[PDB]
């Protein structure tokens, strides 16, 4: 089970696609809800995501059908299409998923933030870094629900530098576009969701705390954080979860004025990647880094909760550290950082010492020597 949020608010979830095209925005929204008696949210909601994950793993497409069978009915503890909790303006996180992932696979993070009173927009990227995604060829197709699928692109070694950088720039643009869509919905523009879901977007009107915007992401999503910050000053801080720095151009490093927080796993990181992170540091800029002891790259994504302890450790979905323990540390430290740099008046400053890695399961900075 993906854990429930630790915060006081109940949590809702819905999908938004606008426009309907491959250049439109597609995101999963997690938000504070009133109602707690709705059906839980289907975790991986289409069979084509399993086909996607199979290609991503480099296995026979039929392995996809087996993944579906195992995980296809699994839910995540968010009330599907619940009404938004009214009467308060919520800060906004835009969340960027990793390579081979998609929008639904960071619900532990998204649910927890929402339970503390954030609205989380987990984008689905159309850069072919997602295992799968979908969109509609034109208006007719969107009405009848005729989905077109776009699958992960496998690169040759000689495309890697160029293409990963093209993708990270597109990802940043998709983050910025998602932000503008949400802010517009906040500013009351009618938007016809391309998905026919029973969630009236008009509830979102005047529900966003417009200047309290942050961007968060895992791995490829962590680079996306950094690109996004250096492209859109509307984002006031970033949190990179085990950032994979390779996609970034040499230009961006000196070009990130906003506070930035690296939350790393113990076993993923390596000198080349750490050196690139330290290239973001300048005396005039706010930068924090912590390393979660006994953790692996996958501790930040939902599949760390989807299998048993033994199978999970074997597949490097789980580390030596308990997955709930690990994600609690990442989430609580994130909340403290956000409160600090968005100027929130909540109680997240109780976790301030975790930003400093002052905990028996944290390492201040990094374990990697460079
Ligand atoms: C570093 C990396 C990728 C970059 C990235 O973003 N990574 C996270 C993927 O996280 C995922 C992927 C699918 C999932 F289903 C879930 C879930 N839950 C999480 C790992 C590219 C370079 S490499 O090939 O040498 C080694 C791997
Ligand atoms: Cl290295
Ligand atoms: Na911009």
């Amino acid at each position: 089970k993906i854990p429930r949020g630790n915060g006081p608010y109940s949590v809702g979830c819905t999908d938004l696609m606008f426009d309907h095209t491959n250049k439109g925005t597609f995101l999963r929204l997690y938000y504070p809800s009133q109602d707690n008696d709705r059906l839980d949210t289907l975790w991986i909601p289409n069979k084509e995501y399993f086909w996607g994950l199979s290609k991503f793993l480099g296995t026979h497409w039929l392995m996809g059908n087996i993944l579906r069978l195992l995980f296809g009915s699994m839910t995540t503890p968010a009330n599907w299409n619940s009404p938004l909790r009214p009467g308060e303006k919520y800060p906004l996180v835009v969340f960027s998923h990793g390579l081979g992932a998609f929008r639904t696979l960071y619900s532990a993070i998204g649910i927890d933030l929402a339970s503390h009173g954030f609205i989380v927009a987990a984008v689905e990227h159309r850069d072919r870094s997602a295992s799968a995604t979908y969109y509609f060829k034109d208006q007719s197709a969107a009405e009848i629900g005729d989905k077109s699928w776009l699958y992960l692109r496998t690169l040759k070694q000689e495309e890697e530098t160029h293409i990963r950088n093209e993708q990270v720039r597109q990802r940043a643009k998709e983050c910025s576009q998602a932000l503008s869509l949400i802010l517009d919905i906040d500013h009351g523009k009618p938007v016809k969701n391309a998905l026919d879901l029973k969630f009236d977007m008009e509830q979102l009107k005047d529900s966003i705390d417009r200047e309290k915007i942050a961007v968060i992401g895992h791995s490829f999503g962590g680079a996306t954080v950094i690109q996004t910050l250096s492209e859109d000053q509307r984002f006031r801080c970033g949190i990179a979860l085990d950032a994979w720095m390779f996609p970034l151009g040499d230009e961006v490093y000196s070009r990130i004025p906003q506070p930035l927080f690296f939350i790393n796993s113990e076993y993923f990181q390596y000198p080349a990647n750490i050196i690139k992170m330290k290239k973001c540091y300048s005396p005039d800029k706010e930068r924090k880094m912590i390393t979660i002891r006994g953790s692996v790259h996958q501790n930040f994504a939902d599949f760390t909760f989807a299998t048993g302890k033994i199978i999970g450790h074997m597949l490097k979905l789980k580390g030596d550290i308990d997955s709930n323990v690990a994600i609690d540390l990442s989430n609580k430290a994130s909340l403290a950082f956000l409160q600090k740099h968005l100027g929130l008046h909540k109680d997240f400053d109780q976790w301030d010492c975790l930003i400093e890695g002052d905990d028996e399961n944290l390492i201040p900075g990094t374990n990697i020597n460079t």
